[PDB]
């Protein structure tokens, strides 16, 4: 009769804004609460966060919030999500490792969220915590692109759920902290009911290169740089940042840092001992008049991602720095899903500015923080789950992980492709989607959350693809109709006179018939809509503005 | 004193719409005239063609048009370009190999362009032709993704220009026709003044896989397909089409073909003997009630590219066919530059529809038709040019080819990164950009060329990114102002009342001052523009519609 309910609100069928709800009877615990960065073409938007209607409604049932690591797509939404769910304070335990909470506290500060306003509980990446009456969570350290990263064995009343968390099996991590697989292998031997695993590189054969390999390559290309060196990466990629710092130090270069979020995350990492710097980190101004060959700039965008700073350096221009011939620019991160070709344009432009650009995959200046097939198969054989739920990847990633699992010695009884908002029921003998709950995203820009909406976005697309047709109609005894367009096909642009004309007949009949301005609007809208369709095969946005006299 | 002028009008700093003008004194010859396929997000547009203002102006100076191969980005623009330059007929020699001209004639037919309306001169892929008094062109066969493909040694009064054309050095081509390098090596020993070479895969190490490797892999994955098989590729990829046909035949599958352009190109290839089919090619209807395992569908979009058919199969739906669980879909081509992540979405959706999708680079079901670094270095050492002009690739490709050349035994004296519209002057001792000429693109949709413009496109983007603010103003003794918006930030949406108000003051002052409706429009536009900027940091499109009384 007993069953666990798994409800993803973000992170399924996508890479970003991870948050997964677990529930047994009337006790809930949440795993992460990340944000997702926006794709280009969606200007204005700073970040996306998952809709948590379900948690707001069941807020009093949440017994704890568990955070796996400090990447923005795992804790970036919290400064927004917490207030939405609990208000400006809460007693609910929010567990996380030292670095993870250090970064979280840093973010909360920025939102005026008091320190102890929330109950942050610092734990070990390998800790064991009891959540309410029904959940015993056994965390285990996993190598990833940030220190203090964990997976978790979720022990429930009906069996074990092994959650790999974000991971790769780096044999030689920069901080010397290898993955701890004892709890995972142990659970495998005892019997794993459900496995939830990182599908990011499920389509990639072999093993993901070690962060140390990148460190060595960065060392090489940097020691080869004739003048200045610019390195872009995510602010939360502490391992990469350390690799860069070591490179800069070895060749006598002072490290300057640009990007609010990275200076912040880096300061915190230094205070807590996760980062070490021979000298100290400097600002752009402090290295202003340094010889080109003794300067290395670590930069990212205001929100933590490299895109915005790369784009400004290449196009609109940056107020604090400018690219010049001879400069070496290294993109030490992969593009946000959807920005791949936006990055290529940036690269093209950086080259045209005279810089020597090194970027992946052409140049080995970056390595994924996720496991490739050999690492995934190892985890699959370690756990031999009865049920499988690929996560942290789009449908193709999830599907390729499913195919990978199906080719193992003891394939899972059943594998499901998880979706955001879906409700999965897990029993000792079954696993199935049994419903859905309100889900989605909320858009965030400077002017707060929601300033941008799905509707606003929908109109922008209808606009961007079909154009606009504005019909100005004066409803009086001497009716007037003017039609103008923009971004509309020239062919249709020559049919506006016919538009104006049919709008006039509608306007006159509307008046003569004492109709309300709204039904007159409809009377104009629908006919012109159909006409331009049956005439140009286009669906421009038709804005009928009907004004009395 | 003598010098050759090279003027690219398309194909430089991009992959697509290739056309290059060569000139000595008053005699011109043109190399190709392709089109470029559109990126998604640029809906409505069917194809892009290069602006040929320069050739229209100097039309009487053109002594011949030379076509290297039948790929759309080399001959696809001709049905549009020829009429624009010569009218509906011309005596000017248009040289091309058998297949190349066969496909060209097929295209011209579709535009009502009479057969002999133009002077198509069929030549051998290894021919030698004299162009006017100053040019002797020595063509040489090069393996590529279509039969009858050539590079060309352009012999001029001041030296030799070796143009590689599109190529890879496939050691085992499907048609058994290997590359002919005798003319290239010969020119290298005599001394090559300028080398123009294919930079597509200049950033890729090693050698491009042979089309035969793909043929074998396609054979494997197809023989593994439980039910129907769908294969998408460009209509002009005759080698790939043959590879697929052989696969289908070996496993007793009848081949159906969808996509006007591919049925057409394939018929022509069959008539001319470039394609061989055990049985015959069928239509969708003819294979309607065939067992799933005995059906293979070769498809592409109406214009020759796979995108539109893949998109319909995955989203909006196709009238002639539908994807069903168990179907195997193979994307046997790479995405158009800018469609990479549009393809990923299609793949995700195809998987969600229940099909087994195989696509590159995850699956080896496709191989580039362009040379990788080892093939390029071979060509570089074969020619050892004094001057170098990488072509057929974006800036990063061009730059990486430049770096590759600079690492050779005898680097070029100087390498230039070519641009469309730039004018390069070549003498025996020099090579330099000395000017520019009107250049660009023209957008083409069903309603003909130009139906879509840069302006229309610009407004669509301004619209798509910033939204819209329509201010309706009635200029009379009882002024009226109404403001409405769409795709505009909620924050700004709350400032429309303030907009209306400042528009009213402008409207009233405009009236009271007898100003013309245009200066009143400006008086409303500019202030509101600045206001919303200084208030929301956004630049929405402001459409002030001022109407008398
Ligand atoms: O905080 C982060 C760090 C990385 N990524 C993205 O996750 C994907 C995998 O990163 P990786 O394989 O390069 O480590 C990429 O699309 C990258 O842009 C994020 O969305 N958020
Ligand atoms: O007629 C064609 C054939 C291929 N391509 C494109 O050329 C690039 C290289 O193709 P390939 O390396 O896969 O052969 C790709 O972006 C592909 O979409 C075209 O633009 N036109
Ligand atoms: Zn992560
Ligand atoms: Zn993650
Ligand atoms: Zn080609
Ligand atoms: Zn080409």
């Amino acid at each position: 009769q007993d069953h666990v309910e798994i409800i993803p609100l973000g992170g399924m069928g996508e890479i970003g804004k991870n948050i997964t709800v677990f529930r047994f009877r009337d006790e809930i615990f949440v795993l992460d609460g990340g944000l997702a960065f926006p794709e280009e073409g969606m200007p204005g938007v700073d970040l996306l966060i998952p809709r948590v209607d379900y948690l707001i409604e069941h807020r009093h049932k949440i017994k704890a919030w568990v955070l796996t690591h400090g990447h923005e797509d795992h804790i970036g939404g919290l400064p927004f999500l917490l207030p939405m769910i609990f208000g400006k304070e809460s007693p609910v335990p929010i567990y996380g490792a030292r670095l993870t909470l250090g970064l979280l506290r840093g973010k909360l500060e920025e939102f005026g969220l008091r320190p102890g306003a929330f109950n942050l509980k610092e734990i070990s990446p390998d800790d064991r915590i009891q959540v309410g009456r029904y959940f015993t969570l056994d965390l285990f350290r996993m190598t990833h692109s940030i220190p203090d990263n964990s997976g978790v064995v979720i022990r429930t009343p009906i069996g074990t759920i092994v959650h790999t968390g974000d991971f790769k099996l780096d044999p030689t991590p920069i901080d010397g902290k290898v993955s701890h697989l004892a709890k995972v292998a142990q659970a495998g031997a005892e019997g794993v009911l459900l496995l939830i695993a990182d599908a990011t590189n499920a389509e990639r054969p072999g093993y993901t290169p070690s962060e140390m390999e990148i460190a060595k390559e960065l060392d090489r290309v940097i020691g080869r740089a004739p003048g200045r060196v610019f390195v872009t990466t995510f602010a939360s990629h502490i391992h990469r940042i350390q690799s860069v710092i070591w490179a800069a130090e070895k060749y006598g270069r002072k490290v300057a840092m640009e990007g609010r979020s990275m200076l912040k995350f880096s300061r915190i990492a230094l205070e807590l001992g996760y980062l070490k710097v021979k000298d100290r980190l400097y600002t752009l101004e402090e290295v202003k008049d340094l010889p080109d060959h003794q300067v290395l700039i670590l930069a990212t965008g205001s929100q933590g991602q490299p895109m915005s700073v790369l784009h400004r350096l290449a196009f609109e221009g940056h107020a604090k720095m400018a690219i010049k011939p001879g400069d070496t620019v290294i993109l030490s991160s992969s593009p946000i899903p959807g920005n791949e070709e936006a990055v290529n344009r940036v690269i093209n432009r950086l080259y045209a500015l005279g810089a020597y650009v090194l970027y992946p995959p052409t140049y080995k200046v970056h390595a994924s923080g996720h496991a490739s097939q050999e690492e995934l198969k190892l985890i699959l054989n370690l756990t031999t789950p009865r049920f499988f739920l690929p996560w942290h990847g789009e449908v193709r990633h999830q599907m390729n992980f499913k195919w990978l699992a199906e080719s193992m010695s003891r394939p899972p009884e059943k594998t499901l492709i998880g979706e955001n908002g879906a409700v999965y029921r897990l029993t000792r003998e079954t696993f199935e989607k049994v419903g859905e709950v309100p889900h989605g995203v909320l858009y965030v820009d400077g002017l707060g959350v929601g300033d941008i909406t799905e509707e606003i976005l929908a109109d922008r697309r209808h606009m961007a693809e079909e154009g606009l047709v504005v019909i100005t109609a004066l409803a009086g005894e001497d009716p007037v109709v003017e039609v103008v367009s923009r971004g509309f096909v020239k062919a249709g642009e020559r049919l506006l006179g016919e538009v104006r004309r049919m709008a006039l007949e509608a306007l006159k009949n509307g008046v003569r018939e004492k109709k309300p301005l709204e039904r007159i609007r409809d009377d104009i809208y629908y006919p012109v809509k159909k006409f331009l369709k049956k005439a140009t095969g286009r669906d421009p946005m038709i804005l009928p503005v009907v004004i009395e006299g």
